[PDB]
């Protein structure tokens, strides 16, 4: 019992911060952020692999969506080239 | 059905993006973010009743870890003002 | 001098990490996000301002802004509570 | 003048969210995340240009600077696989 309510407060946070002071950490983090009309990557998989005809199997519908990405008509929400299914995504300028 | 592999790619896409659509869309977000040694506000709480002698029950660790957050010990990931458990932490500056 | 393009990685890059190594290192990051139909604050203000009558200075027209928060009609981006003219929103549910 | 301070506020929101309503809007965003020590591309391809010996040109510091990356000495904060001068970094496992 060498911590207490009496104990200075920089110093209990210093102690937790010490390696192995037993305080669960991390090296990521998830963000939530509100956004009008997101969706996700295997969500838009899905949709496609379930109305449009003409996909031997999912794999044919992943590449699909992903010749979307690269035409613009869904759009990365942080820019990155490659299409994936866990990331979100929302539609091109469809005017 | 109505719509296939022969289609063209911008109508498969104004349908997908119609009411009704089937598409699952929402009004968030989450994003994935690296940063060394974040930490979530509940580790924060469970560390400080277990390891600080004189909180009679778990609701004045809670009040404790809002302190630091006061202090500037710890800091919110993206500036609230509120402590939250469900929220990530960084430590402030202890030197 | 001391590192060259013949010195090991590892060691030119504990090199960079040390204190004073002359390295700009800050404790924030910017984070560039896609989000259709996003605004400033300060935006809403100015549009209120000289669209909507009866503010008899610019002032007037912050604490209504701060009215459509509260009643939901804008949201932050991220979930705050405070109306901030730095930061971005998106419209509510309007129907 | 056909809006006022009379007006619901339902109907002024809905009037500043029309098309051509002069309300200035955005597709893009910056938020700003709280991180220890993070760092940008550029910031480092000057330290290597200013510090490491045998760099004919400030070209060659960009591509050791990728080779970092890629060896896991530094990391992005979102996950890309390109090395950028824009984005944020922040240092590997470096014990």
């Amino acid at each position: 019992s060498g911590l207490s309510v009496h104990t200075d407060m920089a110093s209990v946070t210093k102690a937790m911060a010490a390696p192995e002071s037993g305080l669960e950490v991390r090296d990521r983090m998830w963000l939530k952020i509100t956004i009008p009309n997101a969706f996700l990557g295997s969500d838009v998989v899905d949709w496609l692999y379930h109305h449009v005809e003409g996909f031997p199997e999912r794999r044919e519908a992943r590449k699909y969506a992903s010749g979307l990405l690269k035409a613009g008509l869904i759009r990365h929400t942080v820019n990155k080239i490659t299409f994936s299914e866990q990331c979100y995504y929302v539609f091109g300028d469809l005017s």
